[PDB]
């Protein structure tokens, strides 16, 4: 007795039988006691079927060609016809035998589980119809948010895993638009446009949203103000419009904490100019009603007032002391320009007697303080 005539095939096992005088190679399924014929030859002893457990998948190379009835199509000779070259993904299924030709390209591998607060970047490689009925085009990109289980498809690739970035109380997330997309607030964004997300908590970016850097809010104390300059034309969060190159200050009256926006540029922190009842100061190049510095002009501020120094402004002699006069104290004043107390012309000089809490204007100057008159 040359070869094995009777082969017992156990449950969930299979053998390949070749018909020698026709080259028809077929699969015989268990559990059955198979009797080999004189024209037949058994290729190998019964091997275990490819069992795919739940939560798992496998890839089969050169899969069997099947009709609408899922039944395996045969050749003109009776040979099982195979879809050569390409591959097929098979999920949790009843244990299946391998047909003559098809081979296990990838063994039993657990399905990719997506965690909460994470999403999968998915790009369509070729045209296909999805589960809903939508026609998906090659080049389309979308997300798959967890928790859940992703099922692999030959038409779709996994680009990357997106982790959601947590934003604290005094923080904001800077985003970049990769393509023409819509903001989470419902605002259309062009390619390369940047904006800030002021939402507190976990933030998962959209498909075309690129995460850049977390920006901390500058805490504004009563004595401090934020110096800012517009990088380009934009309208701020408060409502006031800003143009390229313009400079402005942000105080506590505006907000408790300010986050520097995309079109905002931080220049520094400006300390408050505090004055008492007996204090005054002169400001060079004061900002006009048009919002522009009056070059070569002077402004006098007095009488206990608290204010911030505007962009492009300077103090002439810091915090000056108000000229307090007694009944014997006097001041010799000189006019720098025509004045109007009787009117004074060019370089007129006059004496001012006390007692007076005197403060000189920009047009007058103090030459000498006289004592005991």
């Amino acid at each position: 007795a040359t070869e094995e005539a009777i082969i017992r095939i156990p449950p969930y096992h299979y053998i390949h039988v070749l018909d020698q005088n026709s080259n028809v190679s077929r699969v015989e399924v268990g559990p059955k006691t198979y009797i080999r014929q004189d024209n037949e030859r058994v290729l190998f002893a019964p091997v275990r079927m490819v069992t795919v457990p739940p939560r798992h998948y496998c890839i089969v190379a050169n899969p069997v060609s099947r009709d609408a009835q899922s039944s395996v199509l045969f050749d003109v000779t009776g040979q099982v016809r195979l879809r050569h070259a390409d591959q097929e993904i098979r999920l949790a299924q009843d244990p299946f035998p391998l047909y003559p030709g098809e081979l296990l390209e990838k063994d039993i591998t657990p399905l990719q589980v997506v965690l909460p607060n994470t999403a999968l970047h998915l790009k369509a490689l070729l045209d296909f119809e999805d589960k809903n009925g939508d026609k998906v085009m090659a080049g389309d990109e979308w997300l798959f948010e967890g928790p859940g289980t992703y099922i692999p498809q030959k038409e779709v690739e996994v680009v990357e895993i997106i982790q959601a970035t947590v934003i604290k109380q005094n923080q904001a997330l800077r985003l970049r638009a990769r393509k023409e997309c819509f903001d989470r607030d419902g605002k259309e964004r062009v390619t390369g446009e940047e904006w800030l997300v002021r939402s507190v908590g976990a933030y998962l970016p959209a498909v075309f949203e690129e995460v850049l850097d977390l920006v901390d809010a500058v805490i504004l104390t009563e004595k401090t103000a934020l110096h800012l300059r517009a990088r380009q034309n934009f309208k701020d969060l408060r409502g006031v419009a800003h143009r390229t190159g313009e400079e402005w200050l942000v105080t506590v009256q505006d907000t408790e904490a300010h986050v520097p926006d995309v079109y905002e540029e931080v220049l520094g922190v400006v300390p408050i100019t505090t004055l008492g009842p007996r204090h005054y100061c002169v400001i060079l190049d004061p900002m006009g009603p048009d919002g522009k510095n009056q070059l070569g002009q002077k402004r006098v501020v007095k009488g206990e007032k608290s204010f911030f120094l505007q962009p492009g402004e300077r103090l002439e002699r810091g915090i000056q002391d108000v000229y307090v006069l007694s009944e014997q104290q006097g001041l010799l004043l000189k006019a720098l320009q025509p004045l109007e107390r009787v009117a004074h012309q060019a370089g007129d000089r006059w004496l001012i007697r006390g007692p007076l809490e005197y403060v000189p204007s920009a047009k007058v100057e103090v030459v000498e303080e006289r004592q005991a008159i």
